[PDB]
């Protein structure tokens, strides 16, 4: 199961780690993608989770957006998890780097309780554009599910970690 593992509260966990490395060892149940609506895995933690699947995660993607027409910002999908995982949930938070609407992003993780548990990064934040404690915020007071997180930057991490109120 998750190593390793600083917590939170009740049912948040945070760890400095790479998802991609994370979900490659666990083989949760879920990993989530910080998705956009047209499921355009590019850069970003979407990128890298896509990289991992040998571009299956992409292909897999395109297909869905072939037939279903793009996701909602706040939405999400559930899809393979390919080598990393048994699902991916395919979750797009607000980009304010696009002039997104950040209230949003409690939408966005009003997804995860859907799911017991989830391997996930912080919606919304790093390529995303959103203040990274801001999103912590949300997901401990918006998710009721048990959530990993995965912070890639160490720097961050201690950052989140040590101003956790
Ligand atoms: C072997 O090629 C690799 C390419 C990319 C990564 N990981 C990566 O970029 N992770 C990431 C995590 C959080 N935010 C953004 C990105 C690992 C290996």
């Amino acid at each position: 199961s998750f190593s390793g593992y600083l917590k939170l509260t009740d049912n948040v966990y945070i760890k400095n780690a790479d998802i991609v490395e994370e979900a490659k060892k666990v083989k949760p149940t879920v990993v989530v993608n910080a998705a956009n609506v047209y499921l355009k895995h590019g850069g970003g933690v979407a990128g890298a989770l896509n990289k991992a699947t040998n571009n299956a995660m992409q292909v897999e993607s395109d297909d869905y957006i072939a037939t279903n027409g793009p996701l909602k910002v706040g939405g999400s999908c559930v899809l393979s998890g390919h080598n990393l995982a048994k699902h991916c949930l395919h979750v797009v938070g607000p980009n304010v780097n696009k002039g997104e609407d950040i209230q949003l992003l409690k939408s966005a993780y009003e997804n995860f309780n859907q799911h017991e548990v989830l391997l996930a990064p912080l919606l919304s934040a790093g390529i995303f554009g959103a203040d990274p404690i801001h999103s912590l915020r949300v997901c401990v007071d918006t998710v009721r599910t048990n959530v990993y997180l995965a912070v890639f930057d160490k720097n961050l991490y201690d950052k989140l970690v040590s101003s956790f109120l």
